């Protein structure tokens, strides 16, 4: 396998380039940044070189600048983390709309792949893939309200006590604060938490909204999220690269799997390999969870209609 | 870690040294058997020797008989995989083994014992007590393996991958299994709230199941991989102190409805201590009852082998 | 990746296809087996999927007899473990065995044969003859596995880590082994140069090394999980590219001293495509001898079962 | 097992903690920081533990300051990253008299707590190695630092890069110092156990270049990225591994010398060390070539000079 990281530069680009290249599946690796940060990706080259070395892991990592993406053929993903540094929600969405477009439509003049999109907004990030590289939506996804299910886990998993792996839960809609945290689909064992002991003791909304403001609180302490995002894109990249037909949770295109609700990217039930987003999976949703989707697809829709003409 | 690992010879007994010399944690693996399979032993330990040497592994594996079971010494786990293969007789027969082992052992050293002989939840039962081991040390590998044989079953009517499904049974590792449909969730999302569902046969699904081990022995001799790798997930969860939720054959106490004397599938949180405790985890209605037939007919066995 | 293993019912290839079906890569494996053992697969399936979900993987397992080997098309390697287990006559009898798959394999498709079957070494020339594939696309485990033994012994006797010591055994798998002293190493540190090498006893533990199969026929029946394990090394080499120098039985056309047409364990670096090149290492004086004797008599063993 | 890193809110340190956490032996993670770090390390703990949730990891991440360190007591190591930033306008000896301070300060403040091994990454690490070793007061067995095992695993990418051969096939040693006076040994440079010598091209192998590349490569990677973190870190990762399960393999770490090579003593410096459950369970005298043995006096010569100049500090 061969994936391609654009904006390899960055944090969260970094930390994915150094484990994708672990990872034992890749073997080609190409980090895309622009001409001026190319040395920073030299850089990362030569250390994720030296990790390799103490990993028993190998890889040809290549570094190239953004100019001719003819680099990325032979890509099955290109990840695409590169983003401004940010402003409101909306501004900087008409920022990285011109970045994530212009880097899609390139992209899909030199080849077909499969779109990982990370810039925020991803909900909107991945439909200015989806729309600019005109790929079919089996190819275009973004790493959305995973991570936010991710730190969900984790306070699951610290509330009740448990490896944190044990815990297995869903969040979908907008990677932002109109999330649907999906309680039905909380568990610790496969065994829904309503039904464990101490659930009534469960500071769930306190939770939520922990959930929520995560990302913030990560940015203001340390500077923005690097490694929680960086495993759960490889995540996707295994499922990917061993096509394990999992139900993950992921930014795509719906098309009237659920609700009807066509003509947005957002968090939703889906079923990746081999070929991306192979189906939109409409999970069964409770009326306030079903509301709460629809909100979210409202508020998504009118943030991808600001920037589908940037 | 030290794990001894008593009928070591068997199908189950030699995959589970395999799979445990592998595992990084273990260092020190001690393999019994009778002193007339000895020599199984002693070709295993070279085998299994030439597999770590193509695993990036390494393990200082012992071999020894039955008859001075002091080998056992600082041994953090002992895995019984020792038993032949009537119901009633295979309890009883089993029991004398069980029975016996345990004791030994009990006299060595205080150890946690991980039963995989069948009845699992019987032979457990008659391990603690012939021990006299704290509740939390003596657990048995019972309704897990059926819970895996779901997984698979479910995994691919729905079309995923197997380890996105999570299931879990309860109860007798037998006939009256109680199966949590309720608690089957493919990426945390209940079955029941997934397309298809409607289609799932579940009726056949758990009976296939509940005949799997027999079918299996019919058609190669024995599960061996399948136990095998379900006893290195409990001794890794122990190993690394990971306080998950699991099924074991575990003694209650009444934290599920004042059930006690009885040693049965449950959700147990397993950690460095074993059995750490048993999470009363709230069952519908018709489990709750095949739960507690269950526990009726396991206590009938517990007690017919109980002067063994 | 799709592989077949052909032989899946025996000893190691019930071990490797468990191995296979755990490994992540693996997406298909199609297990065949003469007739009369169709069912001890069918077990083996079912207990494999009972692995994979207690192992956080899953594949899909494929059973079916070796009466039509179409079930084998796709696959990018086919692992032929199917042979009578233990001199000349074995060669003879299981040259006829690898003859007819690989014949019949190489009208189904073209793929990679993984050769297992003992003598490895002829048994491997007769598998590229037979299916008149490309010499990278056959090879077989062969002197690999006498270095994973020796490995053993090395890493017992210095007290290190099995994985620490990385040792070459080139030559025929079998009484005429070339072992090479001047690739043991510890840490990459040639163990002559570490303190007690004079202790070291190289010629009783080569001796070893050699009856070391025989003797876990002796004891237990024949060697399953060290050779399983190699398998799963080269396997994964060749599914992930890794253009690692392993050292495997290939066949050689004048890399080593003008030494054509025979297969013999030699340094070869394997990778998608199979064996992508036999890398002619610079051998003692001595264990180049001793490397031409091997070559002598696995010539003399493939010429009389050229026409089986 | 419980680690403490001290020094967290760095580049190495993160990058430790993280792959630390991620370890399945490691149970309790302790990241310590100065007071004006703290919010760095309560960032990384997040994002740590959202890695663990999508690794299936599970590890106890607990944040401190330096102030009070009885928080890591009941480690059985403690990976110091601490040190100064490397500015331009520093000499050697500069870097050595300022880590040597904040290195020995930490000794002395762990040794007042506890009883664990000290895992010395801060550069110069011979040198910190040394001096936490003696400010410390602790066994030479529990004090070991990274130093010539990681110019080992980049003089081993650039012969497998060379060689046309997987990164894991090379096996090679560097022993000595962290720094210019390394003394890498052709006798252990090997692809697939055999030596590379005895290897088709070694020939044209540019050895000479390669070592100074691979010894200018921190500088080269300060230069262009800001200072390696993931190369460092995994070589950590490895020498925890070793400890926590208790491999008993022979590595090469900075160790203290009694003797056992050559009578070299009073010094931490780059040698074979069988590591275990016990840190430095060995220093292995490995037969050193005549002109190996030479380099690796000299070595040593000048990695005491630099230890007698921050002996005060
Ligand atoms: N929803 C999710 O799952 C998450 C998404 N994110 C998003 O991912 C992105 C990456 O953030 P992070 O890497 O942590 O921060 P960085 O700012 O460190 O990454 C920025 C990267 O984007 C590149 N970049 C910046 N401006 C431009 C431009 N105008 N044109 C092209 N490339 C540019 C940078 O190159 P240079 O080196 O020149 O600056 C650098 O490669 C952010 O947009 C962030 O919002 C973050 C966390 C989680
Ligand atoms: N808990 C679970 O989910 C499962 C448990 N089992 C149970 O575990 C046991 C092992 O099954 P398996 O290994 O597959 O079958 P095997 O018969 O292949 O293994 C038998 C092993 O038990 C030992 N053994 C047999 N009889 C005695 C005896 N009288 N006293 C002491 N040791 C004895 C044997 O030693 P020797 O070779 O010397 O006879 C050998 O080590 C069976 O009781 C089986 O029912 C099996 C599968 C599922
Ligand atoms: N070089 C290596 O690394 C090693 C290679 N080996 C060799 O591999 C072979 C298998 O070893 P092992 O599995 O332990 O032996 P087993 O006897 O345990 O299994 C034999 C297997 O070979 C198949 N087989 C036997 N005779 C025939 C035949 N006439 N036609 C087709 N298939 C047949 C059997 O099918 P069925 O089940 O129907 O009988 C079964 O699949 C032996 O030849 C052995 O020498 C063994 C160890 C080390
Ligand atoms: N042995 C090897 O081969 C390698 C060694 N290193 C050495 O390890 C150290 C860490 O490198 P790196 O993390 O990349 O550098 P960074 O500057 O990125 O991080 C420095 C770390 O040291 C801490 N620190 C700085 N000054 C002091 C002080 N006076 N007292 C206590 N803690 C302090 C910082 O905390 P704050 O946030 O307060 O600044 C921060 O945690 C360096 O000394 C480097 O030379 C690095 C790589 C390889
Ligand atoms: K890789
Ligand atoms: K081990
Ligand atoms: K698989
Ligand atoms: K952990």
């Amino acid at each position: 396998m061969k994936v391609s990281v654009i904006g390899a530069s960055g944090r969260i680009g970094s930390a994915v380039s150094f484990l994708l290249a672990k990872e034992p599946y890749i073997k080609d690796l190409v980090l895309i940044s622009r001409e001026k940060s190319l040395n920073k990706l030299k850089g990362l080259k030569m250390d994720i070189y030296d990790a390799l070395a103490g990993t028993r892991s190998d890889a040809n990592i290549e570094v190239h600048s953004d100019k001719d993406l003819s680099v990325v053929d032979g890509s099955d993903i290109v990840i695409i983390t590169a983003g401004v540094p940010r402003m409101s929600r909306l501004d900087l969405a008409k920022i990285n709309a011109k970045i994530v477009g212009n880097y899609a439509r390139e992209i899909a003049k030199v080849c077909d792949t499969k779109l990982f999109i990370i810039t925020n907004p991803v909900d909107v990030m991945t439909y200015k893939a989806l729309i600019e590289s005109n790929y079919e939506r089996n190819q275009v996804f973004g790493l959305g309200t995973h991570l936010d299910s991710l730190r969900f886990k984790v306070a699951i998993a610290k509330f009740f006590g448990v490896h944190i792996d044990d815990v297995r839960t869903r969040i979908i809609g907008e990677h932002g604060d109109t999330m649907v945290p999906l309680l039905s689909a909380t568990s610790i064992g496969g065994i829904p938490i309503n039904r464990l002991p101490n659930f009534e003791n469960f500071p769930y909304e306190e939770v939520i909204d922990d959930v929520k403001n995560k990302g913030k609180k990560i940015i203001k302490l340390k500077g923005g999220s690097e490694f929680g995002p960086a495993s759960a894109i490889i995540n996707i990249v295994r499922c990917i690269a061993n096509d394990e037909k999992r139900l993950l949770t992921l930014s795509a295109y719906l098309d009237g799997e659920i609700d009807g609700i066509r003509d947005v990217c957002i968090g939703v039930p889906v079923k990746v390999g081999k070929n991306g987003i192979e189906e939109v999976v409409p999970i069964k949703l409770e009326d306030d969870e079903f509301e709460a989707f629809r909100h979210s697809v409202e508020v998504v829709k009118e943030y991808c209609e600001e920037v589908k003409d940037i």
